[PDB]
RNA sequence: ACUGGCAGACUAGAGUACUGUAGAGGGGGGUAGAAUUUCAGGUGUAGCGGUGAAAUGCGUAGAGAUCUGAAGGAAUACCGG
């Protein structure tokens, strides 16, 4: 382990799962945790609370590297946007900046077809 | 008288010249930025993805995530009504 104190939390909140990848500021991965690896499956992955746990699990694995300050980059529309960020505050970590990093095409590729469900 | 013909006349219709104005009008060429995919390398480690739920699929040969770069094609967020 290289001990780092300043880092970046990259919350990837899909509508299905939520991934949390705490990195150094140079974007090398240190820890990751996912709603659908932190216990919850099918329906319950896609809940705030599953993502919270992902964040918690990742947080208490990020302390091995001795991280202290994180910037949160919240990327996507999922339920695990807000909850993960709370779970980083309420796990010690000082949050410096909360960026949104959602990829927005400036008209680009034709999305998949509409679901005639 | 009215319609037509013929020979004139007229400027209200129609058109011309002049100067501006707005405009995703058209055709050609170039270029920008965002994003997707693929690929290469770094970090990293067990999931990812998907759904009503799931399975097919993808992943330990290292995925997904994340960083950087590259290469392509297509379409031009906001403005925007």
């Amino acid at each position: 382990r290289k001990q780092v104190a300043d880092g970046v939390a990259h919350i990837h909140a899909s509508f299905n799962n939520t991934i949390v990848t705490i990195t150094d500021r140079q974007g090398n991965a240190l820890a990751w945790a996912t709603a659908g690896g932190s216990g919850f499956r099918g329906s319950r992955k896609s809940t705030p609370f599953a993502a919270q746990v992902a964040a918690e699990r990742c947080a208490e694995m990020a302390k091995e590297y001795g991280l202290k300050n994180l910037e949160v980059m919240v990327k996507g529309p999922g339920p695990g946007r807000e909850s993960t960020v709370r779970a980083l505050n309420a796990a010690g970590f000082r949050i410096t900046n909360i960026v949104d990093a959602t990829p927005i095409p400036h008209n680009g590729c034709r999305p998949p077809k509409k679901r005639r469900v």
